[PDB]
């Protein structure tokens, strides 16, 4: 289930982040407007990039945090209020983290892997939910 699906991608994280983050930004190409540097750039060359690497691995660590802290799925809101606060995420809406959630439950889904996609779907929706409360756009 979703615990173990946690363990799962800490198991081979860097690899995992860097493979969900691009089957977003392949997904939301619009999506670079927040990622202006990762532009011009392939899977393989980004793959190569320092901040590629070490900011997406830096994203699904907090990630894994914020989902092994939830319950039933539901994160804590003070895990939601230190994702709407931080000043790198000055310029987002709900509609970027809901993309970004697409993205993670379709590449699980393509997966041959028995990850419980339904509970990473409920997860995002939850997590949108709770940065609204927190006061995201
Ligand atoms: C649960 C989801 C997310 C978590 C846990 C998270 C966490 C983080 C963390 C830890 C950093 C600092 C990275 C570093 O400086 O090394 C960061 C930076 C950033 N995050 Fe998020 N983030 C999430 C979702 C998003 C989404 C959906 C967007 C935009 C679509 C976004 C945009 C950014 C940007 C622009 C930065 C700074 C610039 C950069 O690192 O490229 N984040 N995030
Ligand atoms: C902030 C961020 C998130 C995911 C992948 C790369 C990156 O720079």
């Amino acid at each position: 289930g979703f615990k173990q699906d946690i363990a799962t991608l800490r198991g081979d994280l860097r690899t995992y982040a860097q493979d969900i983050f691009l089957a977003f930004l392949n997904k939301y190409p619009d999506e670079k407007r927040n990622f202006k540097n990762y532009v011009g750039k392939s899977d393989q060359e980004l793959k190569s990039m320092a901040k590629f690497g070490d900011h997406t691995e830096k994203v699904f660590n907090l990630m894994m945090e914020v989902a092994d802290r939830a319950t039933d799925c539901v994160p804590l809101a003070s895990d939601a209020s230190t994702l709407v606060q931080m000043k790198q995420h000055s310029g987002l809406t709900t509609g970027n983290f809901e993309k970004l959630f697409v993205a993670l439950v379709e590449y699980m889904r393509a997966s041959g892997q028995s990850f419980d996609s339904q509970s990473w779907d409920r997860f995002g929706k939850n997590l949108v939910s709770a940065l609204s409360s927190a006061g995201m756009k």
